[PDB]
């Protein structure tokens, strides 16, 4: 029997705990196990042999790159921001965006919106969603820790549900939320802004046009056959739509 240990993101445990069931499926003669203490420490322990296969929710270092990982993604963790119906923007730039999250901008009229104070709906510090905004947009945008910090009176929210409803009772206000609640959002008579004149959609995500989005990705350091087979079932059609069934975006295949 051959064995394949794989660690990584806790974010992906019941897509990798499905994905190694049906595998099985397929192929009884692999042992896969998935063990999720966080991205970093996925790829620590492929480097260390304890893992052949890491998944990570954040992009390699080029330090790691240099130890000779490599990755392909399988799936994306998207993000939308969505506004009270009654702001007619309908686009906003990352930069702006950024400014926005980070108190920078406070009037939508700042932006050639209405005049309107802006009514910001943060998630809580401790949920995923705050720490992806946070690192696709606030770190990326901003040089400094300080700067790079959100909007301080933001009203805290601690669901993506809440998010929708809030939005829906608070005027002139902005948040964001997975994509998987779009079709809610929509349904609530909410506005789902572009980004930098792009619009959140499966092939904008797959094709990086759209930028609020986690690309989760599979990570090695010649791979064993066993690998490669998990490998290419992660990213055939069944498991792909394992992923989707669990609520993330797929990719192309």
């Amino acid at each position: 029997e051959k064995i394949v240990s794989i660690g990584g993101s806790t974010t992906v445990s019941p897509i990798l705990d499905e994905m190694i069931l049906r595998y099985d499926k397929i192929n009884n003669n692999t042992k896969v196990t998935y063990d999720a203490q966080g991205s970093s420490v996925g790829i620590n322990g492929l480097f260390n042999k304890i893992y052949k296969i890491a998944i990570s929710s954040r992009d390699l270092t080029k330090e790691e790159i240099e130890q000779g990982a490599k990755e392909t993604v399988f799936a994306y963790d998207a993000l939308i921001f969505i506004t009270s119906p009654e702001i007619k923007i309908t686009n906003i730039t990352e930069e702006n965006l950024a400014k926005i999250l980070n108190g920078e901008i406070q009037n939508w009229k700042q932006v050639g919106g209405p005049d309107a104070k802006i009514n910001f709906i943060n998630r809580d510090s401790s949920s995923g969603s705050y720490s992806s905004i946070k690192d696709l947009l606030l770190n990326k945008i901003f040089k400094t820790h300080e700067e790079a910090q959100f909007r301080q009176d933001g009203i805290v929210v601690k669901s993506n549900g809440e998010v929708i409803e809030k939005t829906s009772l608070t005027p002139h206000s902005i948040g964001y939320i997975g994509l998987g609640y779009a079709k809610n959002s929509i349904e609530k008579g909410l506005n789902i802004l572009s980004v930098n004149s792009t619009y959140p959609t499966k092939e904008t995500i797959n094709s990086n046009k759209y930028t609020i989005k986690r690309n989760l990705i599979i990570v090695t350091n010649y791979e064993d056959k066993s690998v490669t087979q998990f490998i290419d079932f992660m990213t055939s059609s069944t498991g792909q739509d394992i992923v989707e069934e669990q609520g993330f975006l797929g990719i192309k295949t």
